[PDB]
């Protein structure tokens, strides 16, 4: 019942790689009913130090679809309001990694996701800190599991970034949550949620920024 | 000065794949100034005889944003409101293809794609015929060329479509846009357009439908 309209989402990311350090605010709405977040983002630190696009599954899954019969496999939802604690360790082929580690609940009536980011072993000539990433998305698969020693689930998945030069900087995913409350939580059955993500620009925006789209279905579940 | 706030979209496309015949009806708005297209879908013949992903690239790019110093190279816009004729061959990777003939044009107020489709040489087994794509979309580049001879344009791309076994079924595009007026038109320099979408479904809709989200922008030219 509290994903049942449209709810306001407040996101915020402290982040260094390689040393340099930045921080992203954005706001946005999320409605479940569809799987539908609109969001976006602002470098509140001048320039962003690495590409939009690898910021994008850090910067709030509670807001996929999930269909009638697949709702007893909704652990995002049923750790609300107290929430739920993200972990990630993202390995960027033949390049650095990003250890991110966020908070996810609700403060109020509006859901917030608190982020903290840690880069590190980035090669000052590869896509990343070299910018070589198109300014787009890809569709993906977010892969889930139950963890039950930890009261969470397990989640791996990789993504594809597309290089200007026409190829593919692989993107290894390895993702934990765990309950902040401390009571029964739902722990599902082996699933994914089918990701669709697309990024544009506010024209009228002077902050380097970046507008998210993004619809997620659940799925594997029959 | 017609593409300058929401414009009505209407979409109308009979079809035969291998014999098949289907029909789609479609609305939506365009915002070229954000280059952002929002349009539902419903076959109106039933069920549809391929799968959704495949229609896409058929189912209007004069919604594209040109940022300001790109505005000369706008053939697309142009080209209005007499409309334009884009007119494609789709080769889908071992498998059949779709010879598409579209008439894009403002019919009053409405910007109305009027298509014709024939597929053939499908496999049966394949992933199109079978129904083996996931109904999701991927981020392309639309290149983009004059013909002058014409007084049009030439675009080639290839688009991936993700199979459920986790392969790509890659799909190749020739296309081809002449004026339906006869005044002078913008040839452009060569170019793309960095397209991305993403694909849902109504809820409340039972109609086989399909939500088609997308953003374009032209890039390319400094």
């Amino acid at each position: 019942e509290l994903f049942t309209g449209v709810v306001p989402i407040l996101v915020e990311l402290d982040g260094d790689v390689n040393g340099h350090k930045f921080s992203v605010s954005g706001e946005g709405e999320g409605d479940a009913t569809y799987g539908k977040l609109t969001l976006k983002f602002i470098c509140t630190t001048g320039k962003l130090p690495v590409p939009w696009p690898t910021l994008v599954t850090t910067l709030v899954q509670c807001f996929s679809r999930y269909p009638d019969h697949m709702k007893r496999h909704d652990f995002f939802k049923s750790a609300m309001p107290e929430g739920y604690v993200q972990e990630r360790t993202i390995f960027f082929k033949d390049d650095g990694n990003y250890k991110t580690r966020a908070e996810v609940k609700f403060e109020g009536d509006t859901l917030v996701n608190r982020i903290e980011l840690k880069g590190i072993d980035f090669k000052e000539d590869g896509n990343i800190l070299g910018h070589k990433l198109e300014y787009n998305y890809n569709s993906h698969n977010v892969y889930i599991m139950a963890d039950k020693q930890k009261n969470g689930i397990k989640v791996n998945f990789k993504t594809r970034h597309n290089i200007e030069d026409g190829s593919v900087q692989l993107a290894d995913h390895y993702q934990q949550n765990t309950p902040i409350g401390d009571g029964p939580v739902l722990l599902p059955d082996n699933h994914y949620l089918s990701t669709q993500s697309a990024l544009s620009k506010d024209p009228n925006e002077k902050r380097d920024h970046m507008v998210l789209l993004e619809f997620v279905t659940a799925a594997g579940i029959t």
